[PDB]
Formats: C-alpha cells, structure tokens, sequence
C-alpha cells in the first residue's frame, strides 16, 4: 500500500476491566514512518485502575518497519486490515486476553480493543503501578494458516529492580477473503518507551514504540550457510 509509505495518524479505544475494575482510553498518534510510532494516551473514565507497563500492548504492527525481502503481512492485509487475539500471561500469576480490529480510513487507522485481566493480585505490581518499564523484546512471527502467530517472553521492571516475565501469545488473522501473503518465519525487535507530559494532568502515557522486522539467518554472515 502507498498508504503506508506516507506519514499516517492513527487512534485507539480501548474498553478493559482489571479485576473488576473497568476503564477506557483514548489515544492519537502518527506513524512518521520507519518503525518509529507513538500514541498519547488517556484514560477517559478517571484514574487507569493498572500499570501503564501491564497496558502498554493493548495501546498497530502495520507500522513496523520491514526490510525488503520479507512480506509485511500486517500491511499486505488492507485494505480489509486483520484481527489481534492476544493472551498475556504474567509467569507469577495474572492472565489478560485482548482482541484488536482496525479500520484503515482517509484519516489513518482507527482501533477497536477490548482487553480483561483476571488473577492479579490486588496488592501486586499490576493493581498497584508497580512497574517502571518494559525490558527491549524480540517476537518470534510464525506462519499461521492464512495469518501470522507472534510469540515474546517480556521482562517488566518493577520500582524494586527486580522483573516479572510476561508470555505474549497473538494471533493476527486477515479481515479479507482476498488471500494475503503469508511471511516465512523471522523476527521482529521491539522497543517501548513510556513517558508522563507535564502537561497533561489526566491520567495518561505517551507511548513511543520502535519495531523491525528482521531475517534471520541475514542477522550477519556468521548465521549465513550454504
């Protein structure tokens, strides 16, 4: 798409409960291109009952950059677009299931994600903003009938300096009945930066996120073999 050679915006609701406790929040970004986008996000029903960090995914992996040589299936599946089906699981206790659809219009792309998460302990990390980022990550993407599964394990650092491992499990799957490419397997390296505006006296993040999709055995000429 020539779309996505351009500058994009793009926006989210997200509707969501924590142990009970729900909330929505709304955000607006640009997608400047190269793998490089960022969200300001709010929370429009008051003070966001979780971590920022524990939020952070459910906060558009059309916008990572992609080397030629592999297909952007994420791309490739507009203008119909796909669905996300996601499960998150914290290895210490707290599982959060996630589902994503996105509409590609004159104005960018517009998000719809509903997000539940269930076991968390009232006084632990999550419940209690406890988290101060989230460690860099490398997503293994894996053919998937007519889509594409990413697998990660992300380490959270909490205050204290020592870190939780979340299992990321996401399905994306195309809207379209229009056959899009599916990649062969390879990479895609992220990175998560969260940051508070002074400005801004609602409870909010701004997120900026940096993703690159990578070939493996052409990491360098050490994993190259014939």
């Amino acid at each position: 798409m020539a779309l996505f050679a351009k500058p994009m915006n793009h926006k989210t609701e997200i509707t969501g409960e924590f142990n009970g406790k729900c909330f929505k929040v709304v955000g607006h970004g640009s997608a400047p291109g190269g793998g490089d986008f960022r969200m300001h996000a709010y929370c429009e029903s008051g003070t966001l009952p979780v971590s920022w960090c524990v939020l952070s995914p459910s906060i558009f992996s059309m916008f990572t950059k992609y080397p030629n040589g592999i297909t952007n299936f994420f791309q490739e599946a507009f203008p119909e677009g796909y669905t996300l089906d996601r499960v998150m699981t914290r290895e210490n206790g707290g599982s959060v299931v996630s589902h994503h659809s996105y509409d590609l219009g004159k104005d960018g792309i517009t998000a719809k994600v509903s997000v539940k998460g269930e076991g968390f302990d009232p006084n632990g990390p999550t419940m209690t903003k406890g988290y101060l980022k989230v460690l860099p990550f490398v997503c293994h993407l894996y053919p998937h009938g007519a889509g594409v599964r990413m697998t990660s394990s992300v380490g959270m650092v909490k205050t204290d300096g020592s870190l939780d491992i979340f299992n990321v499990d996401s399905n994306y799957q195309p809207v379209g009945s229009r056959k899009v490419s599916v990649p062969k397997f390879h990479f895609v390296q992220h990175r998560i930066i969260l940051m508070k505006d002074k400005s801004d006296t609602r409870d909010h993040i701004v997120m900026r996120e940096i993703a690159v999709a990578q070939d493996p055995n052409e990491a360098q000429s050490a994993f190259r073999i014939a």
